[PDB]
């Protein structure tokens, strides 16, 4: 008697995994319980991610389309901006959605228990109960429940990787601060050529910032094949001063005017430059040192994650871990699925994740998206390869839409010619690559997808038409091996 | 000794049928000619139809979204609109497009003859040379040149359907007219309620003109299934000063103040109505009867078309008919398909048409965009199916965008429980249908779609979300059957 609960599962963490997996489970008849340590659900996803990021990035394009438009005689000046009211629609769509998703929960029964959860045992989370409603900013209220589980999914996420050298200023920011839209810094330095950073870099030039990036690889969105980074660095090389690449970034000391930060590598300004603000995008760190899940017997790597089988189950059988904490490519649609597989383990189906392969999207301007097979992994792996690429300067709607500048290219299996990777540089990139997924996933080959009929003038068309250009059939360009 | 020439195959017409047959067999090593009465090949797709249409309704929706943009404190005034530059960006999309062509009928050594071509008898084509240098504005020469083939490919596509109580002037337009932009009307009548028009219509009520759109029928696109359409008739409806749906046109009496028309039917203004101007869209008619095919004993349907088997041929064995002429749906893509098989069997390989699906898309917005089996055609058939929808309202993006008003639709075989139909009303619509394209011809389950893990946040997604509540998994809805 005091504080202890009884559940069939227990989910730590109720973001894009976490919920998905609670609201599965308990679909299946289980009672569950979220341990969430915020009030809202959604997690890093909803609240300070992928929907407010790309809320802001939908308004930005909009504001650079009218730029072009200019040109075909549609003439308008530059806009008014008020971010109090930009900053509140994003807030909008989040708090819409938080309110759903809560919505959803007390419709399934399930329970939100607002708290940071930590293992006790085995069967055992402690629950230090947590007061605050804002997400990130929630304290806890020195009241603490006992939660007992038959399973438990164990969703607890990442978290933004603090560079031990940069010191603490209102001006360096992460990109929850980023999301926070306080002003437009005149100049912004942006600390890694990520996905994320050049998500949020987009957004400020496009808002008036002139950024500078720098990324102590050979280049940017590491991990997307080169060929599909050129097209976007080509398109948007204006937006920096400094395309900072293969730098390290050695002082970052702040100034009364402004952020002074020195740089160390080649095309890197001797001198130490001077921001409005720096972005710090340095990549994500896995939460599983943070539960004391050794008090679970539940195994953790020293970098953070938690290995886990097929089955999303941990060393401890009746202990599944799923999403970012589990390990990369870290993203909300990864964690949805592990997130099914381990409510269904849970209510006895048996479940594995079987899925081959998981989409990774930039949703800048113009979108990178691609998925399994990408020439790099395949040269690494020294698979071989057939890739066929059909170029948006054929595609009449690109030529229309202004955006002949981007290419459609899937990769084939050279021995079975089966497809196992796709990339989309363009427009709606992420919204294209889900049939280059279900390609993949179904075992296609290219006469399979070329024999699709795909409709005209489309963006889509081009992956049917990067088919007949693998079939050596494509007569929307010149002839192939004659 | 004069006009005479031998050929492989002659592919009469350069439409998106004919200059993808032309190339195809082109490209298998036999000796073509395109006879094409206009100099610019591409047909009535690329010179009148679906790049110009589109261009302009590109145009038009960047305009539709900065007028929403405002509330999020984006603020622009009305646009200055450059008729005479809006103009010219379209022709230039189309010239750029048409040069190409060109480009690669030379480069493929295929033979464009400019004439207007009719059959002498089965193996040969007379054709009356003509000149011009204008889509549609091509007169005849008064020379004339005899063409043998061993094999024709008949591509002469429809025209535009003239209702025969329409008078002239210069104020009753068809779409290769509103596609002039003359100047925007201040009140346009469409007659039809069929996509081009409602396509013609959205630029035209964007660019400023107040419309009324009549349709015999009892509704808008006919043939998209009616849920589909419903949430694009919501959208739109304040373009529209009348539907006039289930309503006959029958005085159109020209004035020297507009255009004068009445309508018999209900809610139909009893009283004439007056416009500045009148889009008849009211279809397309196949030309198998202006070749002259009875001297080459080719058969067409008293409607003009040439029924043709799964091989494009037509009851003359040398002789195959492909694109609008052959039969609905009247698309450019379905042409360019038709196109490649005729174009292999005259190469003596054995080819059938055998893709079991071909997408319609209205670009009007938001896009309609569907597949295979609809509710209706099922209705019709009394196929037993299943249909799967996934509402918008529950996408995070389209909240973020600002377009949850619409819906993915997946609809599936009662007994087989495989997909075979797929409705999208959205932004891209038809930039989406594609995978529940490619999933209709690999004959996918709910099961096979649903794993297939498509990115977030983004519209794309919902075709998997369809999936998961087709399976009743979905946690991003309330559940299904408790
Ligand atoms: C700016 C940004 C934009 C992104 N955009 C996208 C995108 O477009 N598409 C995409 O796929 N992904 C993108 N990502 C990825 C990210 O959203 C997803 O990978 C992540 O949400 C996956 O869900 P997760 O379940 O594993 O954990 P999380 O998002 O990280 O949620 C973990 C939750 O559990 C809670 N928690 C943690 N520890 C405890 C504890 N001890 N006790 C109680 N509660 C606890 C935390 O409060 C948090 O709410 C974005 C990330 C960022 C930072
Ligand atoms: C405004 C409009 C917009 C459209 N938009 C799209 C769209 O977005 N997507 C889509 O799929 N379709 C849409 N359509 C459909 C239409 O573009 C295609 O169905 C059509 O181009 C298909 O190609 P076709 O080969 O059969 O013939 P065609 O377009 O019709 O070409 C036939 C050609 O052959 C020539 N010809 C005809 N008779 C003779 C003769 N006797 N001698 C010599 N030459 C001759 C004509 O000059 C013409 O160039 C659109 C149509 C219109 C009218």
């Amino acid at each position: 008697g005091s504080a202890d609960a009884e559940y069939d599962v227990v989910v730590l963490g109720g973001g894009p995994g976490g919920y998905s997996a609670a609201f599965a489970a308990a679909d299946e008849g289980l009672k569950v319980a979220i341990v969430e340590r915020y009030k809202t659900l959604g997690g890093v996803c909803l609240n300070v991610g992928c929907i407010p990021s790309k809320a802001l990035l939908h308004n930005a394009a909009v504001i650079d389309e009218v730029r072009h438009l200019a040109a075909n005689g549609i003439k308008y000046p530059e806009p008014e901006l008020d971010i109090d009211m930009l900053r509140a629609y994003k807030d909008g769509v989040v708090s819409r959605l938080t309110g759903g998703l809560a919505g959803m929960a007390k419709s399934r029964k399930v329970d939100v228990i607002q708290g940071d959860g930590q293992f006790l045992d085995p069967h055992h989370l402690e629950v230090s109960l947590t007061a605050g409603d804002a997400y990130e900013q929630a304290a806890p209220t020195g009241e603490k429940k006992i939660v007992a589980f038959k399973n438990c999914i164990i969703a607890a996420g990442s978290r933004v990787t603090k560079l031990p050298f940069i010191p603490e200023d209102p001006r360096i920011i992460d990109s929850s601060g980023a999301l926070a839209l306080k002003e437009v810094p005149g100049k912004l330095l942006i600390i890694g050529g990520g996905i994320i950073g050049l998500e949020m870099g987009t957004v400020y030039s496009t808002l008036g910032s002139r950024l500078d990036v720098v990324e102590m690889m050979d280049g940017l969105m590491q991990g997307a094949d080169r060929d599909l980074v050129k097209v976007w660095q080509k398109q948007n090389e204006y937006r920096f001063d400094n395309i900072m690449v293969n730098t390290k970034t050695v002082a970052v000391e702040p100034k009364e005017d402004g952020v002074y930060v020195t740089f160390e590598g080649a095309n890197a300004p001797k001198e130490p430059q001077r921001y409005d603000a720096v972005l710090v995008a340095a990549g994500r760190a896995p939460n599983g040192k943070l539960i004391s899940a050794e008090k679970a017997g539940v195994a953790v790597t020293d970098r953070g994650f938690i290995e886990v089988d097929k089955q999303m189950r941990t060393n401890v059988p009746h202990i599944y871990a799923i999403g970012d904490i589990v390990g990369q490519p870290m993203l909300a649609h990864k964690a949805v699925h592990e997130g099914h597989v381990a409510a269904e383990n849970c209510a006895g189906h048996k479940a594995y994740f079987d899925a081959r392969v998981i989409p990774g999207v930039a949703y800048t301007s113009p979108e990178v998206a691609w998925v399994g097979e990408t020439e790099l992994s395949a040269k690494a792996s020294a698979r071989k390869i057939t890739k066929a690429n059909f170029p948006w300067a054929a595609s009449g709607r690109a030529i229309a839409n202004g955006c002949d500048k981007p290419f459609t290219k899937l990769i084939f299996d050279a021995e079975t010619g089966r497809i196992i990777g796709g990339g989309i540089v363009g427009p709606n990139g992420g919204d294209m690559i889900g049939e280059v997924y279900l390609a993949i996933e179904m075992g296609c080959d290219a006469a399979d997808i070329g024999k699709t009929i795909h409709p005209h003038p489309t963006l889509g068309e081009s992956i049917g038409m990067a088919a007949e250009v693998a079939l050596g059939t494509c007569t929307d360009l010149p002839p192939q091996k004659k």
